[PDB]
């Protein structure tokens, strides 16, 4: 894979992100190290309006660009948010408004925190020589003390690591069609399987690092967006950049590349038939790094594996082939039971929309089963 921007160690995430921007920008990165104390002592939206406008044209590198974007999604949602209560800012000034707007051009992403900032970004080994484990490996920032961001996203992020090793069989197995391969497809079916069987196992640990009261009554406040929301019906206003106010989706692994490119690559068409489900997940594809939006088109412009497969009249393809779909099966129905404990029960203590989604989109890869 060329300019993918995809990782055979870890995937679609970015590989060693960086930590530390130019000093020429220490008074963003001050502020977004201290998000917990800032939001609590009620001083963080002040210093977001007491901070000079920074050109962008001193972050050089690609790196520099997402740590940056990191940074400034952060700051963006802890001044929306502020302490999470309710008590929200319909507006988002121009000192910080602007540099991120330009920025977010400039990466062809939205002006909001995305899955590929606070996931993909936003993570570092403890010692760089020890493999990528949850014990080696730390988040780069949080919203408050305790809101578990870090299980959150470093759990996910294991998840994306864990599915990289079914990323790099994919050229063979569109090479195998062509060439006409049989027993190498077989093998290259039965690998990916294996991948996300053990990616099932991956998932596992969420419930090690993630409380289901501090993630519903705090974490999913930060990640909300400003797209059909009511606390701010009309969307946000991005100061000196837009003077209409705009609306973008809140961060959603929706947006993870990772998922999608399985149900690409199986020919499970999560983006057909004109419900719901289908239209979110095509929208959250403008909410992905322009490359892997890129790969994600150029899986879909290849030869379909499932038609192929289905094509040949041979049990030993159709039954490797069943057991990637059993294996996204699996992994769509726990990730269903973590859905009930985290955020079903405790809403009882809405919820019900995003199950159905769920729902429609585990059926639909269930219904792909020959
Ligand atoms: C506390 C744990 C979790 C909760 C409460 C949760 C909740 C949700 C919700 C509500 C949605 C649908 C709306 C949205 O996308 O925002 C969703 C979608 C999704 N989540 Fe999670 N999730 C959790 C853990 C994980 C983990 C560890 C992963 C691994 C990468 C993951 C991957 C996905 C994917 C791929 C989707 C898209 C729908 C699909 O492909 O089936 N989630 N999640
Ligand atoms: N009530 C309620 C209610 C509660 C939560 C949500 N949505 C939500 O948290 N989406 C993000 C998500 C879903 N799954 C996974 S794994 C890693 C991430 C992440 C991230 C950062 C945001 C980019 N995610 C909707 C409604």
């Amino acid at each position: 894979s060329k300019e993918y921007h995809i990782d055979e160690e870890v995937g679609f995430a970015l590989p060693n992100p960086q930590e530390n921007l130019p000093d020429f920008y220490n008074d963003w990165m001050f502020i977004a190290k201290h998000l917990p104390d800032l939001i609590e002592s009620g001083q963080l939206r002040e210093r977001v309006e007491k901070l000079n406008m920074l050109s962008i044209d001193h972050l050089t590198d690609h790196k520099s660009q997402r740590l940056a974007r990191l940074v400034l999604g952060c700051i963006t949602m802890a001044y929306v948010w502020g302490k999470g209560h309710g008590d929200v800012r319909k507006v988002l000034p121009r000192n910080i408004a602007v540099p991120y707007c330009q920025l977010s051009k400039k990466l062809e992403l939205p002006p909001i925190l995305v899955y590929a900032d606070c996931v993909l970004a936003n993570w570092k080994k403890k010692d760089p020589n020890k493999p990528l484990t949850y014990e080696n490996m730390d988040v780069l920032f949080s919203f408050r003390d305790g809101d578990c961001s870090k299980g959150f996203f470093l759990v996910s992020l294991l998840v994306e690591i864990a599915a990289a090793s079914a990323i790099k069989v994919i050229p063979t197995v569109f090479k195998a069609m062509q060439m006409q391969e049989r027993d190498t497809l077989l093998k290259a079916l039965l690998e990916i399987a294996s991948c996300l069987e053990k990616a099932l196992q991956v998932f596992h640990q969420i419930h090690d690092h993630v409380n289901p009261k501090a993630f519903f009554s705090v974490l999913r406040i930060y990640l909300s967006g400003w797209k059909g929301n009511p606390q701010l019906s009309d969307g946000l206003v991005y100061e000196g950049f837009w003077e209409d106010p705009k609306e973008f989706a809140g961060g959603s692994a929706g947006q993870s590349s990772v998922f999608q490119c399985f149900d690409v690559l199986l020919g499970i068409q999560q983006t057909a038939g004109g419900g719901h489900a289908a239209q979110f997940l095509q929208d959250m594809r403008r909410y992905m790094p322009p490359a892997h939006r890129n790969f994600l088109c150029s899986l879909e412009s290849n030869p379909s594996v499932r038609e192929f497969v289905l094509s040949k009249g041979d049990a030993g393809l159709r039954e490797a082939y069943d057991a990637c779909v059993k294996a996204l099966v699996s992994l769509r129905s726990y990730h269903l039971q973590i859905v009930t404990k985290y955020i079903l029960i405790p809403a009882s203590q809405g919820g019900t929309d995003l199950m159905n989604f769920l729902k429609t989109v585990r059926s639909t890869t269930e219904k792909s089963l020959l």
